[PDB]
Parts: C-alpha cells; structure tokens; sequence
C-alpha cells in the first residue's frame, strides 16, 4: 500500500490523476518526483519551472552546480538530485522536445529511466511545452515503464481525453 489517493488505475503498474504535480508532491512527499527537464537543467517553465519555483529556486542552484561539474544530460537521459521540500529525490528526465526537432523515438529511452525506481510521481514526458502528443506519451509510458508510476496530468480537458481514449 502507498499514500497516493484519487488515481485512476490504467494498468497493473500505471495510475493517472488530474492534478498539479507540485501540489501532489507537497501532499504526498513521494520518494521520487520526476521533473520534465532539459539537458541544461534550466528550469524555466512548465513542470520544471513550476517545481523549481516551489523549491524557492533551490532546485536551480543545485542543478547549476551539477551541470558545472558533469556537463549537460543526454536527450533520453536523467540524473537523480535532491527533491528539496517536494520529495526525497527528483529524477530529472529529458524527453525529446519536438519544438527543438528531437527524435520522438528517444521518448522510450526517456521513460526507461523510470524503471530504476520502484515508485514515482511523474508528468507525461515530452507533453506540454515539449510539443509531443500526450496520448502518444501515455502509450509509450504504459509500454515501457514496469515500476509503479503515478501520473499527474495538469489539464482537466487533457486528463479526460487521455482516459477516454486509453486502449
Ligand atoms: O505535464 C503537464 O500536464 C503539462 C501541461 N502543460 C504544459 C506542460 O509543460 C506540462
């Protein structure tokens, strides 16, 4: 049993809810929250900007030190950093950004990072301002992630469309 409440079960291991991931992280304090990161860990907008704002910019300060030491992530890659006041850990995952021309096939590689963690609170990778079709992102998630994933979809309209269209 875990602390996640009000989710809709899609599969054996994937659950979904209409929720602000920031508000959900603050309530649950999950072991892992996933950030919709870019390779530079520049948390300017969407999930990353909202998560970073909720940490009072401590996520960005930590991220800048990580990049100064290690250089940029790969598209499809990830790193584990602090979850600050939101979670134990933040798994920063880089899905491909369609608005930068990145290979959508990298979305499966991005989701494979989730399999290193038994339970996660996450957004749909490459959705929102990353430009991918969220229906596609949910299908790749279900077909890739084997660990237990609790998806927080920000848009009520989109949430209802994801549920209604789910095969
Ligand atoms: O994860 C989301 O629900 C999301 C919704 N809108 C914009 C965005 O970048 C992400």
């Amino acid at each position: 049993v875990n602390s996640f409440s009000g989710y809709l079960k899609l599969t054996d291991n994937v659950y979904i809810k209409n929720a602000d991931i920031v508000e959900e992280a603050k309530k649950v304090k999950p072991t892992v929250v996933v950030n919709a990161a870019n390779v530079y860990l520049k948390h300017g907008g969407g999930v990353a900007g909202a998560l970073n704002k909720a940490t009072n910019n401590a996520m960005q300060v930590e991220s800048d030190d990580y990049i100064a030491t290690n250089g940029p992530l790969k598209v499809g890659g990830s790193c584990v950093l602090s979850g600050h006041n939101l979670a134990k850990h933040c798994l920063h995952v880089v899905g491909p950004n369609v608005n930068k021309g990145e290979d959508i096939q990298l979305l499966k590689s991005a989701y494979e990072n989730f399999n290193q963690h038994e339970v996660l609170l996450a957004p749909l990778l490459s959705a929102g301002i990353f430009g991918a079709d969220p229906i596609h992102s949910l299908r790749v998630c279900v077909d890739t992630v084997r660990t237990n994933v609790y998806l927080a979809v920000f848009d009520k309209n989109l949430y209802d469309k994801l549920v209604s269209s789910f095969l």
